[PDB]
């Protein structure tokens, strides 16, 4: 019966209720109810130039901020708009300078206080300098505070007689496969190849944030297309939460027992069903994981069995995909690629002590970039990234790339930077720098810089990432597109390719 559990499990946890504090419970409701940015005192802060310029700017243009740093900015430019016309607001590429240096700026200060969040973009690693000090330490005494108030268990009577339930976006997980999980022709259905992508490699799940679990599966909402049922641990801690809900301590494991295709009111739905581990079973085998593919790729790559290249950075809820993804990704980058350039240039990113590092987290809280990016304003969020400065080659697993089909395309994008770098680097060993920044090449990006993909407009060093890309796609017809609207680019990179390999 839906009601008496969801009374047997209130009755639990009712002294627990009744022992809360005034903090106790304001906290618990700011968790769930994340504060918002004040919009008005936003504006109001800004100059009448900057407003303008807000005013009529391109938002989805730029590929630094979040999806949420984004959906936050277009409701900004929304109350801008309003005072005008309404002739002139039908009316209303890449960024110029100024827009982008002013957006830079100005997603510090649109930052919402949503502990949930904050703990799934650090993966729990809350020391990381990607927010305001004062904020973040704001952030670690709340949480330590939750950590407190969740310590009653769900008991040894009642872990195997409940089942708690969540419905969750699959761009939560993956908006790559989100993009075609349902069935395009018909809403109702779910491909059952994209399924197949999905389930295969879902093994394992890590919450580094706090779940808020339903104690009665409720119907999913349109953008819901996962159905989690979920079996809790007897030591598994948590608090009970108002209209049948309960609060789940954070840095919990989550073994995936069953994903299946089920049908809930004429309509088809992913059934996840997850057990509670100990999260330390996880990480287990994530480091067995990161130690074997090292292992693999080290003797393929004719480097020593001892070097670190490759990290697993994982922590959130599509966990093994994230490590599973790795090799998949990997051997497209061995298979679309010479051997020869890999190596040479993979042995430079050695040399560095460089990465490959394969994440769940926002980019802003990696090592590889935050070390060398003391400005939040300078910090990157995307779906990959090079950074130079620590010969690091960076890979967000949930999120998607422009324009890109899978997590390999952006793979090699990223691995075009680093043959940017090391060929600029052979050029000039004393002052190293990167050859897009040659007069030859800024002369072929002023020609041909808007003949292949849009985002290759952005400037020089991305124009070379993407005719790189492109250069070894898997399809044929893009490869020759490269060739036939930017020839000297082509050629430019075929040099670099042999100038870097006869080294
Ligand atoms: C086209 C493309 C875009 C991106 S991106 O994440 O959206 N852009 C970021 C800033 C990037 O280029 N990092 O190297 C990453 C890889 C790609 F191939
Ligand atoms: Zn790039």
């Amino acid at each position: 019966s839906r009601y008496e559990k969801w009374e047997k499990i209130k009755q639990h946890y009712q002294h627990w209720s009744d022992s809360l504090s005034e903090e106790g419970r304001g906290l618990l409701k700011k968790l769930q109810i994340p504060i918002e940015p004040k919009k008005d005192d936003i504006i109001h802060s800004l100059s009448q130039e900057e407003k303008e310029l807000l005013k009529r700017i391109q938002i989805d243009s730029s590929d630094f901020l979040s999806t949420e740093e984004k959906e936050f900015l277009k409701k900004l430019q929304i109350d801008i708009r309003d005072s005008l016309s309404e002739e002139e607001k039908e009316l209303l590429n890449p960024l110029s300078e100024k827009e982008k240096e002013f957006l830079k700026k100005l997603k510090l200060d649109i930052q919402p206080y949503d502990i949930n969040q904050r703990l799934q973009d650090t993966g729990g690693l809350i020391d990381s300098p990607s927010i305001n000090l004062d904020v973040r330490k704001q952030y670690k005494r709340d949480i330590q505070n939750i950590d407190a108030l969740l310590h009653q268990s769900i008991g040894s009577t009642l872990y195997n007689k409940i089942y708690l339930y969540e419905n969750m976006n699959i761009n939560n997980l993956t908006a790559t496969l989100g993009a075609d999980l349902v069935d395009s022709t018909d809403n109702t259905k779910i491909n059952r190849g994209i399924f197949n992508e999905f389930k295969k490699n879902f093994k394992y799940s890590i919450s580094s944030n706090y779940m808020i679990v339903d104690i009665n599966e409720r119907p999913a909402l349109d953008n819901e297309r996962l159905k989690w049922r979920i079996q809790l641990s007897p030591d598994t801690r948590a608090g009970y939460l108002e209209n049948g809900k309960l609060i789940l301590q954070r840095n919990i494991g989550l073994e995936i027992k069953d994903v299946q295709i089920i049908k809930q009111s004429e309509k088809e739905y992913i059934r996840i069903d997850a057990k509670v581990v100990p999260k330390s079973k996880i990480d287990t085998k994530i480091q067995e994981a990161q130690l074997n593919i090292n292992q693999e790729w080290n003797k393929a790559l004719g480097l020593p069995k001892y070097t670190k290249l490759i990290t697993f950075n994982v922590h959130n809820r599509y966990a093994s995909n994230i490590v599973e993804s790795a090799y998949l990704i990997l051997n497209e980058w061995k298979n679309n690629i010479q051997s020869d350039l890999i190596k040479k240039v993979t042995n430079y990113l050695v040399d560095g002590n460089g990465r490959f590092v394969f994440t769940d987290i926002t980019l802003p809280n990696i090592a590889e970039q935050y070390t060398h990016q003391d400005e939040i304003y300078e910090q990157v969020h995307s779906k990959g990234l090079y950074v130079p400065e620590s010969r690091s080659i960076l890979l967000h697993g949930p999120s998607k790339g422009v324009e890109l089909r899978n997590d390999s395309e952006g793979f090699i994008h990223e691995f075009g930077h680093a043959v940017d770098d090391y060929a600029g680097y052979l050029l000039d060993k004393n002052q190293s720098d990167l050859v897009t920044n040659s007069k030859k090449f800024i002369d072929i990006f002023k020609e041909e810089g808007s003949n292949l993909t849009s985002y290759g407009r952005t400037n020089e060093a991305e124009f070379f990432a993407e005719a790189f890309r492109l250069m070894h796609s898997t399809d044929h017809a893009e490869r020759l597109k490269v060739q036939k609207n930017a020839p000297k680019t082509f050629q430019f990179i075929n040099d670099q390719i042999k100038f870097i390999i006869n080294s």
